[PDB]
This record gives structure tokens, C-alpha cells and sequence, in this order.
């Protein structure tokens, strides 16, 4: 039920990551740690709705997440 | 009595998180951590009154917090 | 005289919380612990000096803290 | 003289408080901690030169402090 | 994958370093800490996708790394 | 020449402390800690290039600063 | 090639450090710590291309660098 126990279990599931600024970042996460830094795979930042860029692989920084919820 | 006593005893039972932007999540909570992130159930992102987004499950990182409050 | 002494002392008591945006909270402290984080019951949050909200039961995290007053 | 030694030096005296605003508190200080929270009595917050609140006591965290001024 | 994992086997790699602030940094990367500070060989500065600088080499700290994606 | 050897001998002598907010304090340097918090004697806050404030001794938080430059 | 390594390489040398604001300071590096705060000797703070301001020594702290890197 904890904070880690949910990343955990989304491993290799679509999540979406929410960044503080604004947007967001959606892909399948294969991997993290415990500061909350995530790894995805087949990613795709998101603004406003719109799919603005992709990548194969992306390793996002906890410290600028503001949550991450399993789709 | 104690901010962590606090969150323990919501535990499955409604609350709201109050971010720092009047920004807030409404949902029902079923984990959380020492540093205060935490998870709820069947939530809901309400921006200025009114509900902006959904999530079957979403994990909130404490650093963005101002307060939370069982409801 | 040290910080976490006068917010021992004020257990149980109407104390003023306020935050860096002219915004406060004032309620009953029933709770803290060692980063500042308090718990307020009988809550209102207060924006230039007018209440906007009630709380029975609030967590707030003290990173966004800028003093506390008891009253 | 380290920056703890001249606080300790200023125990019931008067001190200035300067935050990173503009805003500053000023009063008695009579007690604080190693991570420079500080305690003052007989308070007041200024705003360019002019009292805007007074508090019989208040704490202040040492994370907003700018400055701090024996006077 | 863990984030960790992902950076080491990127070594000699070309890499994509996005900072919180809208710009990035592209180019080889040749080393990094457990803090997620970096080093980047024939950088290149990107805002908006225009090329603004080019480093021989160039050490990017991680506290304002927002990602990091191996290209 | 390690950042604090630079600093211990500047002791007793004149130095300038530049904030991240776009102003300064100039004064002797009379102590400073670990954490780069120093103490001046007989500072000037300068402002655009103008004194706008006088101390007799101020302690200010290595925190909110971006640089120190013995004169 | 790790950040430190790169750093220490660099002494003596010339170097430019990237600050947060579109501002910058170029200068030989004569010192450095583990957190990344430098010195450098015969410096100049850059804005958006312009010279300034010039010290014949400075030290600099690491938490408002973007980057480094040896010219």
C-alpha cells in the first residue's frame, strides 16, 4: 500500500509521471529507486493533452515529480 | 497526535491534499511514508473548484504538500 | 526558550501558522514533531485576513512554514 | 566569531530578522536552535520600516532567514 | 532498469540532458556521480531546438536535471 | 585554494557577499562556519551599485548566497 | 571522467561556469570542494554576453551552478 510497494508492482505497466512545472511524461516504467527517480520505456512528454515529443528510453529525476499514477 | 499519528488513523477513509498552488487531490487514502508521500484510491485533481482529472490510484510526493485533511 | 519548547508549550492551544504568501492558518495545536510539521484541529485557513476555509483536522508540513505565533 | 556565537550573544536582546521579501521581523530574540530557527518576544513585522503585525511570541524558521541583525 | 543502470550503459553514448528550464545539453557522455552531476563531450546547448554553444566537454550538475535520455 | 581556505583568510578583512536576489553586502568578515553563514562587522547592503542599508554586524545564511570576493 | 575528476583536471585552468539566470563567470579555477563550490582567480560575471563585473578572486557556491566547463 506504501509510496514504493505501487511503483513496484507497475513495473512494466503504462504509467503517467506529472511533472511540478506543468506537463507530463507517459510510457512504461522499467525501473526506479528509492528517491523516486524513474526509468520509461517508449515515452512521450505530454502539454496540454498534445503528445509533444518521444523517446525510446527516459530517466526522470524524483525531485521533479509532483506524483505518478499507474494508467 | 503527531502529523504521522494523523495520517496513520485516515488510513482507507477520505482526505483531501492541499498543494502548494490552491491546487489540491481528493481521494481516499491506502498508503503513505515517513516523508509523507502518499497514495490514495479512486482520485480526483481539482483545480480552482472544479475536477480537472481522474486516476484510478495516484502516489503524491510529500515535498509538494502544504497540508493534508481527513474528511 | 528553544523553538520546539515553545511549540511544546503551546499543546492544546490557539497558535497561528503562517506561510509565505500572506496566507495563515490559525487553529488548536494538538500535535508536531521535530521538522515543524504541526496539526491543527478547529482549523481556518485565512488569505489577507479574511477565512476562505475550515478544517476539523489538518496536517500542514512545516518546509512551507514561515513562523508560528501562538495566540 | 561563528555565526552561532554572535546568536548566542544576542540571547534577550534586541535583533532584526531580515527574510528574503523585504519583510523583516523585529524583536527580543530569546531562544533558537542550531539550524537558526529562531524565537523572538515582543515582536513586530516590518515592511519598509512600518509595523504590519505584532506577536507577544513567535518562532521563525531559519530556512526563509536572509539576515540576522543585533541591534 | 534502474536509473543507475541505464547512466552507466550509456557511457560513450550519445545522450539528451533537459533541465527544469525548457533548455538541454546533447552530447557524449563520458562520466557521472551517484548525484546524477554528469559529463558530456562535444556538447551542445539546445532551447528550442536551436544549437547555442558547443563544449569540448562540459560537467552538468543533476540538482537541475529534469531527465536524461540516451538518444 | 579550497573554497574555505579563501574565506578563513579573509578574516578581519573587507569582503563582498553577492545574493541570488540582484544585491550585496559589503563588509569585514569577522567569522563564518562550514555551511558558508558568515558574519560582518560595519556592512553596507548595496543595492544597484547604492548603500541602502547600514549594520553594525549582521550574520547572513550561506543559503541565499551566490558568491563571497574578498575586495 | 567523473565530474570531480574533471574539475581537478581543470586547475589552474581557464573555465566557465553556467549560473541559473543567463549569467555567467569565466576565470582560472584555483579551487574547488566536494559540493562543487569553486574559486577562481582573475574572474568575470558575464550577463547575456556582457562583461559586467571583474574580481581578482571569488569564490563561488556550487548550488546555484548550472554547469562547468574547461575552456
Amino acid at each position: 500500500e506504501r509510496p514504493l510497494d505501487v511503483i513496484h508492482r507497475s513495473l512494466d505497466k503504462d504509467v503517467l509521471v506529472i511533472l511540478k512545472k506543468g506537463f507530463e511524461f507517459r510510457g512504461r516504467l522499467i525501473g526506479y529507486d528509492i528517491h523516486l527517480n524513474v526509468v520509461l520505456a517508449d515515452a512521450e512528454m505530454i502539454q496540454d493533452g498534445e503528445v509533444v515529443k518521444r523517446y525510446g528510453k527516459i530517466v526522470i529525476r524524483g525531485d521533479n515529480v509532483l506524483a505518478i499514477s499507474p494508467t
